[PDB]
């Protein structure tokens, strides 16, 4: 039943719509995270942070364009690393915010759906895109001018030494189904538009924008991987995986605001970890 029909051109001009405005929003896309992470890049390399020492010799090298003030930089390693990530995710809402008004139909709902939908989608999303910025031994950080290893990572003291191993772990099965931004774009509109968010006044219209992005990402998937005839429907497991991935998060921080009271976290990150 794949077929070259007008509603089928018109799934095709949605997907690209979708890619060029992805490239647009996404200073660094997945094509450019996986050129540096194997090296195929002529850009210089990444600062490679592995240690006690390198993470103090990157903290002067990368130019993180970005003010750690003095009562933050007089705090441990484990909460300056802590505190880079949050503040990161508060520039990701930013991009993803920029991102979904792209999306068709979307500035037409209701303000306070768009709002809802990006409070419950953006975590979602982060650690979708994440996996683009990952493999088995790092992650990408500061656009790419750094890379942080897992097991540096993983080396903090407790409760950081386990915040981003569990993003590590989505990551490197997301990875093996070697979706490109091609794919992403559209798999990230789907996600935007979930019609089960709660609160959401106005559910049909969030379905009917969904149940076409539905069809062009599984359009796309057919073309763009001919070797697989099951990649839509592990992407349907990973949209749902990604909801208890992003609720284990929301613990883990409970944990942080309980036993580790001194620590401020990001009042905006605070609204949206209110009803999740
Ligand atoms: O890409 C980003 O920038 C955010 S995503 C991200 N992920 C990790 Cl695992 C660490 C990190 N920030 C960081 C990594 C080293 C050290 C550090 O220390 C505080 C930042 C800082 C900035 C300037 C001078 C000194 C310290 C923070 N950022």
């Amino acid at each position: 039943s794949m077929q070259l029909n007008p509603e089928s051109a018109d799934l095709r001009a949605l997907a690209k719509h979708l890619y060029d405005s992805y490239i647009k929003s996404f200073p660094l896309t997945k094509a450019k995270a996986r050129a540096i992470l194997t090296g195929k890049t002529t850009d210089k390399s990444p600062f490679v942070i592995y240690d006690m020492n390198s993470l103090m010799m990157g903290e002067d090298k990368i130019k993180f364009k970005h003010i750690t003030p003095l009562q933050e930089q007089s705090k441990e390693v484990a909460i300056r690393i802590f505190q880079g990530c949050q503040f990161r995710s508060v520039e990701a809402v930013q991009e993803i915010t920029e991102y979904a008004k792209s999306i068709p139909g979307f500035v037409n709902l209701d303000l306070n759906d768009q709002v809802t939908l990006l409070k419950y989608g953006v975590h979602e999303i982060i650690y979708t895109m994440l996996a683009s910025l990952m493999n088995k031994d790092g992650v990408l950080i500061s656009e790419g001018q750094g890379f942080m290893t897992r097991e540096f990572l993983k080396s903090l003291r407790k409760p950081f030494g386990d915040f981003m191993e569990p993003k590590f772990e989505f990551a490197v099965k997301f990875n093996a189904l070697e979706l490109d931004d091609s794919d992403l774009a559209i798999f990230i509109a789907v996600i935007i538009l979930s019609g089960d968010r709660p609160g959401l006044l106005n559910v049909k219209p969030i379905e009917d924008i969904q149940d076409n992005l539905l069809q062009a990402l599984e359009l796309q998937l057919k073309l763009n991987h001919p070797e697989s005839s099951q990649l839509f429907a592990k992407l349907l497991q990973k949209m749902t995986d990604l909801r208890q991935i992003v609720t284990e998060h929301v613990q883990l921080l409970q944990v942080i605001k309980k036993t580790e009271t001194d620590m401020s976290l990001h009042p905006l990150l605070q609204e949206i970890y209110k009803d999740l």
